[PDB]
């Protein structure tokens, strides 16, 4: 069926499929054990994420997955993205094998690590000290920016950059996921709410939402939303605003308020990312540098 690319091809019998992790518009993701992903260590076990089609995919579903595979091949390797490890295309179902992030997505990461509430009785010397500190939050933002900077350099547009689409490793390294996806930009159900209550329309740049125009600067807009997510510790954007109201508010030029416990430096960058004119928004290179200054100034 598909042609053999020996550079990326990996023997499917060296995979042991484990627990299903979730799914997207096309295909599902399954945790798996891989043996000898590194050819120098043929019997070495590693944990990977395997992308595959659902139980009757159309050929469009297959074409979407193949298209994702080819994007993954060309983009290359970077510390702050989910990297391609190998593929299974011969004699069996199509597998796209990618890096597995131990701690799940950034949204759930932050929400599970919100500071202890006012109802918890003080127990020990760190009763007020939550898992999340400001410099770590800044580092999360900086890493995502560096990852997006890399993707931009490889002429890759994400088109749904959000905390949900950023994954966290065992060492709290941010890795941008699903950057090479066909996302059906000409038939988006703008009112669609996910099973976890997400309204993806709230991450779209105005030119993307209103004009169906995607550039790297539209990703920058989304990054601004992601910044807001980070410093609300996994909050949902435009709180209490349904999609219909979002439409009119965006047309009136409405912007989100400065969230609590968020320094002006970071709300400043959010607002810059939300400039009406895409050219007036910072580039990811500028975002990386701007965030780095803050990160260094607080990393004594
Ligand atoms: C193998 C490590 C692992 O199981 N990690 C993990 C545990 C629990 C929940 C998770 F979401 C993960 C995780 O992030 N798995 C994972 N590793 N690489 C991936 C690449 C894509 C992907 O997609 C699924 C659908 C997904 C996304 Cl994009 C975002 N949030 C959750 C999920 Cl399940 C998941 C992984």
């Amino acid at each position: 069926d598909l042609p053999l690319d020996p550079l990326w091809e990996f023997p499917r019998d060296r995979l042991v499929l484990g627990k299903p992790l979730g799914e997207g518009a096309f295909g599902q993701v399954v945790r798996a054990e891989a043996f000898g992903m590194d050819p120098a260590r043929p019997d070495q076990a590693s944990t990977v994420a395997v992308k595959m089609l659902k139980d009757n995919a159309s050929d469009k579903d297959l074409a979407d997955l193949v298209s994702e595979m080819e994007v993954m091949k060309l983009i290359g390797r970077h510390k702050n993205i989910i990297n391609l490890l190998g593929v299974c295309t011969q004699e069996g179902p199509l597998y796209v094998i990618v890096e597995c992030a131990a701690k799940g997505n950034l949204r759930e990461f932050l929400r599970a690590r919100r500071p202890p509430g006012p109802d918890l009785s003080p127990d020990g010397p760190r009763s007020s000290e939550g898992p999340l500190s400001f410099p770590v939050l800044v580092s999360c933002a900086y890493q995502v920016a560096r990852g997006m900077q890399y993707l931009e350099s490889r002429k890759c547009i994400h088109r749904d950059l959000a905390a949900r689409n950023v994954l966290v490793t065992e060492d709290n390294v941010m890795k941008i996921a699903d950057f090479g996806l066909a996302r059906g930009v000409h038939h988006i159900d703008y009112y669609k709410k996910t099973s976890n209550g997400r309204l993806p329309v709230k991450w779209m740049a105005p030119e993307a939402l209103f004009d169906e125009v995607y550039t790297h600067q539209s990703d920058v807009w989304s990054f601004g939303i992601l910044l807001w997510e980070i410093f609300t510790l996994g909050g949902s954007p435009y709180p209490g605003i349904p999609v219909e109201e979002l439409f009119s508010l965006l047309r009136e030029g409405h912007r989100m308020d400065r969230p609590p416990h968020c320094p002006p430096e970071l709300y400043g960058l959010m607002r810059e990312c939300w400039h009406a004119a895409p050219s007036q928004r910072p580039t990811f290179k500028q975002l990386v540098e701007a965030l780095d200054k803050v990160l260094l100034a607080v990393s004594e």
